[PDB]
């Protein structure tokens, strides 16, 4: 009679031990009061620090999630993550898993054995939230400090706090406070069931590097992408998506060689306006790193740029 | 009789013309100059004798170290002066994050530099312009302002160099701090000062640019999933002096920046491990290399380091920088 | 071909005089509305937001009805002042009951002032408004370039642009280089599925807000009761908690048949239930909101349980 | 060798435990202490329990107690600093009455909790921590009343619970915080640019009851008795939470009026939650500045126990 859960490992800090790495199963025994709201699996599905998660280990990721979520015995799904790149798996998630049923992206910013450590009640919501039947249609969900936030808004946008991650200008879908779930906003985006995105038959995706803007930034950092012969290019804009006349020159010369590039902005939040006086397709709202992972996918479906900035407005 | 500020242009959407009022997103930058920026505002000289200098008109993506060196020079020789009260500086918003932060450690007097920007061209409907002009040499013209770093004033907040950015890419109160908040704000045609930066600036800077024709190369290289080594192998191909990584979370490096970071090293070049997070510490971790940004954005952790490898190549004296700029 | 907008004018800081205003001067003053549709004014009234009153909200409330009743009125903007929009849009978000666009909008800066931000925000709300994607999202509050949720959006900061924010729930969506892009939806019972018909209604419900603080006078109660309000919304401290004094005065309230919700006085968050304390609780509504649905739900039920749930839905 | 510090306990959902780790009996200051070890490596620790009640209940009676004993305290010179355990729901206040009320140099650092002990993952311990991290600290002298949790260090002047529930409520969106604790080390990052502390006129010393101020909120159709109500209670200061800028409607402000007419000063706060209430001079009352309604009763409080002078007044307001 209760739900059937299973928590994918993956590693990050919610997983770290010292005097200030532990599996699953070690997770799962912290916390007994999961007990009262799933019936729990654990498996590992890898153990490293979330800035070594690279594009092959999200391909089977997203892979067994929905390997799961087709069967009538799993509910749910949790996934244990770090933190430092919680921006960019559950995004990868929320544009390539095929289910309605809650994926929920778990992490902590202070390690198990730490004083006053968030990943025993992260874990907690975590599982609840993915318990609850009124969590399904979302969109993949990121729990952490009582927040409920969207894979397509939600980043990591302080490097040490317990709060880190927050999305300013378009909330978090819901919370959890004493015990009770309440969802307050909806993703009005394209995700799961509804998206074009499918990465079952895809053995290695496209090639997406990030290139900063800045002051005197070099021209030659295009020159690299274009030499190891780089699929896309996520430009990461002075403001919005400005570039020099050197980022004009490298986007342009990436361009002539058939590189999908995408000006989004290393502010943190806001709209990438359309600009025909400028270079490259625009990312919308996405963050640069969320726009890398929309760029890796559509370039699994096409290298056409009307269509690819379609995309980059409805998901 | 009153304060004399002198107000040196650069260029910005603040002073972007455009064909039509409605539109918001895709103008001319530093179409027009200091003069029609302060004729439009008629209400300064209620505050101040204004005298305008165009320093350059650029949109700010095209800001440079070069033109920086240029300006820092400038305004030293300015506030030196008995004529001079104050300085506003008009400037795009695009790298505002970065040049009133160069300054900071550059200018050498207790006077008031105030940055100031517009997210709207002079044309657009409701610009935020003139008001924001207007603030600016309202803080520059107050005595009191006197003594607090150099200040960034758009939209009725007045930001220190030291924490203040563009958190958005487009709308008007882009310019915050989270975690540190505005060191005063502008109400009611007067000024309120809530905050002090607990940080080394001005006058106490040990850093000088008087003499210094050419600022050493620092490239910043972003971190992310799937980060490739060879953009690192690039900075080292071009003579780069400093490297700042815009690293995942707290700075942290992956198996490719570790060992990107770590061929930097080798060949010499200072290497400072920030965040692309958008605020608050890396703090150090002896199991990784390179130093430590501090709660310093890449964009402003570039600035500090350049300005600091004009003085010293030792790792642990730039890493004490860090934690006191 | 054009869409049909009514912009119904109330009064605020948006149409605001200087030294240093009807309807039509204001449509006057934004020449480019005339690109985004085909505009009527109309002046419900001529006052500072901060004198709003119930009864001038059901005139405008009924109003807005009878106009989005028609096939020849696509939306409806309001012109009003920031001191209530709190309250306001909230009012309209469980009275309206049509899914077309119903925009709030105000001015921080009067129309004469340097950078004045009225006609930018006039703009954005009649082209919020007469967009066909803006329907049934609920009442909207447009100012500085974001289109913000009635049951969210609040005045958190005194005097700045800036002013009107969600933090827990952000924006619904925004306008930046002349497009809208929406981004998140109002995930509560709003307009055309609210129960709370104002139609037949003539005079609202009493409905006080006490503060919570350290040595909170019990008196404030004690007043509350003497004038025979019908609802109480508590300003809590933290979490709506009260003091002894706030305890026992609120249960003396209680016992006279008078509702009380236990709101907070922080600004966000969530007023959970507790047992151990009398009132009902707010959910994450303000105190201010928490009137609104308070002294609208008085015109329904008396019922403790069914009040409790519609702050939960609603 | 070691900073000495003393902790005062009031109470609070810190001092708080409950039936399950997954949602309230009292717990003494040295079950506090004993729970974090690591505190030994920080500093020596006097427990001191003060009070033991929700700062809902908090009275301007033990704040007083309070001030006075953390004066005592401070002026020995084998006491380093002082670490105060309260609860959050009345965290607005007693930090910003002590922010005016205390004469030393020496860190005066509160911490509260918003998880109870007992709760899994509970904020409790690393705030205390934290807490007395920075009361030890040599480097917190002179900064004013401080506030810990969620690893911030926020001014009384400015910080505030801005959020019902959440772990990091405590912010102050136009000030930012002073410092921050992040891996161990105290970061230090800003300073109040008020009169605080040692420079702050206001001495209770010698003060048994404070002077009654009550808050009165603005909004729609809000009734003019609250502010008869005031009155007839021999009230001597009221602060209006306002509508906006401080925004009076016909009743607040004929309300106003009259306790204007009684010798009742008022203050116009916002119920905003930021921001400055500019003075207005076709509206009745003293202005706030920045401050919120309540920081605003307690510096009209105290105000009045120095003067009844309405242009001095509002000078406290603009300074402190
Ligand atoms: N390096 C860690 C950081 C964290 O989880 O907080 C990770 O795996 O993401
Ligand atoms: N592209 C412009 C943006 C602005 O100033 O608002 C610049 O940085 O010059
Ligand atoms: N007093 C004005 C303030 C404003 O609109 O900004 C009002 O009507 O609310
Ligand atoms: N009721 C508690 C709330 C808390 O501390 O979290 C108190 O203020 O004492």
């Amino acid at each position: 009679n209760l739900p059937n859960i299973v928590i994918l490992a993956t590693g990050g800090t919610i997983a770290g031990s010292a005097a200030a790495a532990l599996g699953v199963e070690t997770l799962i025994q912290a916390v007994p009061e999961l007990k009262t709201l799933a019936n729990i699996k654990g498996e590992q599905v890898a153990s490293i620090g979330s800035e070594n998660m690279t594009s092959d280990v999200l391909l089977t990721l997203s892979k067994r999630v929905n390997e799961l979520l087709a069967r009538s015995d799993v509910d749910g799904v949790v996934i244990t993550h770090g933190t430092d790149t919680l921006d960019e798996s559950p995004y990868f998630l929320n544009l390539t898993v095929k289910s309605d049923k809650p994926v929920v992206f778990v992490a902590a910013m202070r390690p198990a054995t730490a004083i006053s450590a968030d990943g025993p009640m992260n874990l907690y919501g975590a599982v609840k939230v993915a318990a609850d039947k009124n969590s399904r249609g979302r969109g993949v969900l990121v729990v952490l400090n009582d927040r409920i936030g969207s894979a397509r808004f939600i980043s990591k946008t302080n490097a040490s706090t317990l709060d880190t991650f927050k999305a300013p200008e378009e909330g978090y879908l819901g919370v959890i406070i004493g015990d009770k779930i309440y969802y307050q906003t909806r993703l009005d985006k394209v995700h799961t069931t509804r998206s074009v995105f499918d990465v079952t038959n895809v053995d290695k995706l496209p090639a997406v590097d990030i290139i900063y803007g800045y002051q005197d930034d070099p021209e030659y950092m295009y020159d690299a992408s274009i030499k190891h012969g780089v699929k896309g290019i996520v430009y990461a804009g002075m403001g919005a998506g400005s570039v020099s006349k050197r980022g004009d020159a490298g986007i342009r010369k990436a361009e002539s060689k058939g590189i999908v590039v995408v000006r989004s902005s290393r502010t943190g939040s806001g709209i990438v306006p359309p600009d025909a006086g400028q270079p490259g397709l625009v990312a919308d709202s996405l963050s640069p790193a969320k726009s890398r992972i929309l760029l890796m996918l559509a370039l699994t479906k096409t290298t056409n740029p009307a269509v690819i900035q379609d995309y980059f407005h409805a998901y």
